[PDB]
C-alpha cells in the first residue's frame, strides 16, 4: 500500500469509525477498513455500549494531529454508501489499529482484497482481547 501524497484536513469525526475530510480538496465521508466501532446513530441498533467512547477516542486522535495522512487498500476505495474505504493515519499512527488496541473496535467487514493489514489488527484486537480492554471487559 502507499499513502496518498500529502494528508487531508478534519472536516467532522461523526462517530468511532467514520470521518468526513477534505481530501484533496473535496470533502469525503471515510470509513475505516476492518474494523467495526460500536453504533451511535443508526436507531435500529441503539447506542451501544463503548459507541460513545470510540467516538471521542477518534475525534481527539485526529483533531490533535499535525498530519493526517490516507492509505488505501488493493480493492475498492468506497463502500455502497460511497464511504472512502482507508487506514487513517494521525501523525503516523494508524487510527484504525489504535481503536482496536483500546478494545474500542472489533476487526470486522474484512472483504478480501481489501484486508493487507488483517493480521496486524487482529494482532492487537487479541492483546486488547487478552487485556480485557473495555469491549472485552
Ligand atoms: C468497513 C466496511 C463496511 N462496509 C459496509 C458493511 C456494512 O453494510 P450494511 O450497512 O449493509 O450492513 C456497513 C458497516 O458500516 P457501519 O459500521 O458504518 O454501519 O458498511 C463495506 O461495505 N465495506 C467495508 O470495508
Ligand atoms: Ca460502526
Amino acid at each position: 500500500l502507499h499513502k496518498e501524497p500529502g494528508g487531508a484536513t478534519l472536516i467532522k469525526a461523526i462517530d468511532g469509525d467514520t470521518v468526513k475530510l477534505m481530501y484533496k480538496g473535496q470533502p469525503m465521508t471515510f470509513r475505516l477498513l476492518l474494523v467495526d466501532t460500536p453504533e451511535t446513530k443508526h436507531p435500529k441498533k441503539g447506542v451501544e455500549k463503548y459507541g460513545p467512547e470510540a467516538s471521542a477516542f477518534t475525534k481527539k486522535m485526529v483533531e490533535n494531529a499535525k498530519k493526517i495522512e490516507v492509505e488505501f487498500d488493493k480493492g475498492q476505495r468506497t463502500d455502497k454508501y460511497g464511504r472512502g474505504l482507508a487506514y487513517i493515519y494521525a501523525d503516523g499512527k494508524m487510527v484504525n489499529e489504535a481503536l482496536v488496541r483500546q478494545g474500542l473496535a472489533k476487526v470486522a467487514y474484512v472483504y478480501k482484497p481489501n484486508n493487507t493489514h488483517e493480521q496486524h489488527l487482529r494482532k492487537s484486537e487479541a492483546q486488547a482481547k487478552k487485556e480485557k480492554l473495555n469491549i472485552w471487559s
